[PDB]
């Protein structure tokens, strides 16, 4: 099992701060799925137009993909812990919209 | 209870029409879904490398998920809406495709916390 | 039916060599499904931040969409990662998601199935 994590938002990141996001948020996601970073998958698209709420405010949109292992006391739990990362880089929480997805392919085979 | 719309298009857009774009197509999905424009996520990404039926020719690829509150009949008006807007700025109603996607409370977070 | 193929990926193409990554990954699309090219959608965003494996080498991410196998899998899983090995790509930084859906939950032309 390996889980994917696809982050939108309208904020600017510089090239440095794209790549610190990416290996920060990545942790997160493998501590609270208790996976090895090895197969944790983080994509980051910034500049996005993103209207939430009515408002084009700094805003954020993820999901998380992962085969299993997502539960209503883990979504909880990573949704605090990944919000948390934001809050702490400019962002309101208030703006951040996560959806948990929990058949997978890799290196041309399925599993 | 909160839905999200994400429009990936080959069109180049200006920042005014984007935010033009986003706040047209985010009513539009508030009217067909019955919820308030409050809680309403819209995402648009231009300029994306897009190819449909082997042409390049402008398009778009949109993508609807929505705690709960999608049902077939919903998901008819909202495509027959949303493809109005796209015809009427521009692009060919058979160039546009979209995708239903419900989700539970439980798969959902907001405010650092789920539902 | 219709397929759908979502690419994102941090390398850097070129527009002439978008074109022919979409043009290319859609017909393998089209030949492993068993649909005609019409009803392949293929959309290719570069330029995006990928860390894969704690590693931000060149990686890419695939979601393929479908109204309603394991035999499909094997052979898309198989035929897709081969063009980007054959295009500078590790075969164990393609990253490939298969996601069937119900005739209610898709829409074209502004109606559903
Ligand atoms: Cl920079
Ligand atoms: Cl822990
Ligand atoms: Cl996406
Ligand atoms: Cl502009
Ligand atoms: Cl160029």
């Amino acid at each position: 099992s390996m889980p994917a994590l696809v982050i939108k938002t309208n904020a600017k990141f510089t090239e440095e701060e794209k790549s610190k996001a990416t290996e920060e948020l990545g942790n997160i996601v493998s501590k609270v799925l208790g996976k090895p970073i090895s197969y944790v998958m983080v994509t980051l698209e910034d500049g996005v137009a993103v209207r939430f709420g009515g408002s084009d405010e700094k805003a954020a949109f993820m999901s998380l993909m992962s085969i299993g292992g997502l539960n209503r006391a883990v979504n909880k739990r990573a949704s605090a812990a990944l919000t948390k990362w934001f809050t702490d880089h400019g962002f309101q929480g208030d703006r951040i919209y996560i959806v948990f997805n929990p058949d997978w392919g890799f290196n041309g085979d399925t599993f």
